[PDB]
């Protein structure tokens, strides 16, 4: 089997925000069939990091998503040869995140190379100035064009004041290999920094995933 | 008192595509708290229409929305004074819609006033060429800036050759009299042109809706 | 077809936030030297709860000072007119759109304006009245599927002196068939020389001058 | 001096895929003209279009009067840096971000260039731009720092136009005095290069003005 009940993380993020560059590795396990995935990130360069951590936690894998039998699983389907994405994140106050992962199997762990690069933060922003709390749960949208998936979803954050801080997000999924391509579907996310230390150096993050099809008669008639 | 489970629709819509006004009048009903409702369309000025009918549907109301108890209603409270909305549709391509609705309510029968103008559609873009099938279900995502209720999704028009024509709704929802602001929550759209004649001159319109606070 | 001295009359009819309003203009300019002036009233929904500035750019490319060395659409276009539709996306979102529909009746052109924008913040320069004026600004025209297209990142200038953004896209469409200009730019400067306290009454120039990019 | 030297290096990627290229050029600051010479040492052949590197390959290279104040030749020797984001109109997006020094009179870039979501049948990947239009970029100041906004175009071969949105952070290294509301003309092209674009001449010119004025040529 290739993808097994229980599989592991490790990866290494190389970047930049505002041109001050940074990397982080982390080591996580997930359950791709529940849905589920968690990991534990440390800086190693560029640290304390001085700009809200909350940008990078949607970078730090779409087959630790929980898809119904009734909806091709894109992703599943691409290992153990693996796939990559490619992402743009477009905030509503002019910063722009652009970021990449390469994500290949090795036994029983997943393996990605990721890049991240944001540009145009402004320094009283609430990224600049740390002020973000979390990620609102989202549904994002999925759909093929040009025989790939891609990935549409208008993200928000909760803002330490209150409000709400919009970010636009625009996802290309390649396969190494080819596979079956599904139907317009989505899929609710839901990230959260379960722990962390003052200035992130070492950050605990948690994600929840699953497919569906949108508003159904729906399957809750008992039994 | 205010709302039952049966009420009405009557609707009014002007506007123009690309510089070309027209006009559609509708009568409707639905049920406010199972989130459905259904409604027959008229053109009466500027038929035959040449551009997608699919483009004007989601203007023809989250009073129709199946809210559970878990998330202010701000939309069923804010009757019986009603409440006005503002959008701007962002299709991909270019086109640009903005639209408006003046929502009132006499006895158990609700009154849209509309308004609806979309500039800049090519005339070889699926809405010009009519290559649009239905909107695909969607999640529309709410939540409050400046002490009003916001509405942002991007949505997918279904092209006929199997592709997908994205937008970008801008909704801003503004109740008449002082309301109580919900909680950043969702709301999950399906809505269908039914039925419809060859000039869409005659269009049965069903939509339903149903709100939600996303993965828990 | 077209003389060095001509006139205008218009009437727009639209709205903001939802709210309608109606207004009517009459002017002067001169085609080939490019510039204009016109007399704006309010004649439905004043006094204007917001700010005047967001429709000066829709109160005609004609009047526009084309060099031999470029064709010129717009003038070609007459007497049979052309129409045009713009939509102009604001940074905080609010957003208008507008069609002009442009015929020529003697020496006057007859403008037929309809005017949309919603989702213009209540606190925000729009609304609260805060803009001061157009910056001048350079219009990129070029042809795309057979139409003459118009994109420029305009800005207002604020009270406090900061600026707000606005995005143009114009689309222009010759009631006829005609020849299409190549890649090229307009330069643009608009100016509210006078009004009354609430704008019931504006005074409007304009002044536009085509070239080709830095040679 | 009138005559300037520039070394630059830029290591970024395109869809994923990493790339790195070397160059040395001179140029004419109070002239508002540049010219350089451009190697690819690490992903060539490159896979997209050149055209899309090339503007990021420094507006100390613009011609400013007197009449306006000089934000980038102010900044030095110090220097500065900017941060861009290139959005255009078929999804794919550039972020670029350039780090400015002066060593004598030579100018030295740290140059990093990312861009995503070209899709495979686009002009980018396709190769099938030609060179940029002339331009009129727009400058402002916001927050204390000077901003860059343009919407560019982009020539195909078979004709017509690809579009770019410019946005553009400049951000002196020391205390300078801000600029009033003004325009840059600027017209880039590529002079010369080989088969795969492994080595490529490139040469910019730029102007600074104030708009349509009384107009002083007379």
């Amino acid at each position: 089997a290739v993808i097994k009940p229980d599989m592991k993380i490790k990866l290494r993020m190389e970047g930049a925000v505002n041109g001050h560059p940074f990397a982080i590795e982390g080591v996580g396990l997930g359950k791709p069939f529940e849905g589920k995935q968690s990991m534990d990130l440390k800086v190693k360069e560029g640290g304390p990091l001085p700009f809200a951590y909350d940008i990078l936690t949607t970078v730090f894998n779409r087959v630790f998503a929980k898809y119904p039998e009734n909806i091709v699983d894109y992703f599943k389907q691409s290992f153990p040869e693996g796939y990559s994405w490619e992402r743009s994140m477009n905030y509503e106050d002019g910063g722009i995140c652009n970021a990449t992962n390469d994500i290949t199997l090795d036994g029983d762990c997943y393996i990605y190379e990721i890049r991240f690069d944001g540009v145009n933060f402004p320094a009283n922003g609430p990224v600049m100035q740390k002020r973000t709390v979390k990620w609102e749960p989202s549904t994002e949208k999925l759909y093929v064009r040009d025989g790939v998936l891609k990935g549409d979803v208008n993200q928000a954050l909760s803002l330490e004041g209150g409000g709400h801080y919009r970010c636009d997000f625009k996802t290309t999924y390649k396969a190494k290999k080819v596979v079956q391509l599904p139907d317009y579907h989505f899929v609710d996310h839901h990230i959260e920094i379960k722990s962390h230390d003052k200035d992130y150096s070492n950050v605990n993050l948690h994600e929840h995933a699953e497919a569906h099809s949108g508003l159904p008669q729906a399957m809750d008639e008992l039994y």
